[PDB]
């Protein structure tokens, strides 16, 4: 019944390859989001300039 | 599967070195343009003078 001990090791592996990964689709998003942040930044200038001029 | 976390960091780097640079060929232009602005300025004088005289 080391087999159990085995099947234990199996069992603990059994419920070890499921739901043990939080928030990574969450995390990639941030950067994937933040990528979008990276772009309109330059627009701020003429926006300011417009506000600056006007 | 920190490898994922790794490959995530890779992945987020993956789509991080592409299209994250707005409008700079746009911006250089302005000055590159504005350089051209700098020159004919002096012509305005005799232009005025011509208008001034005449």
């Amino acid at each position: 019944f080391t087999l159990i001990e085995l099947m234990i090791v199996i069992a603990i592996v059994g419920i070890l390859a499921a739901v043990a990964l939080p928030a990574y689709q969450d995390y990639t998003a941030r950067a994937q989001v933040s990528e979008a942040i990276l772009l309109a930044e330059g627009q701020k200038s003429a926006v300011t300039e417009y506000y600056l001029n006007h």
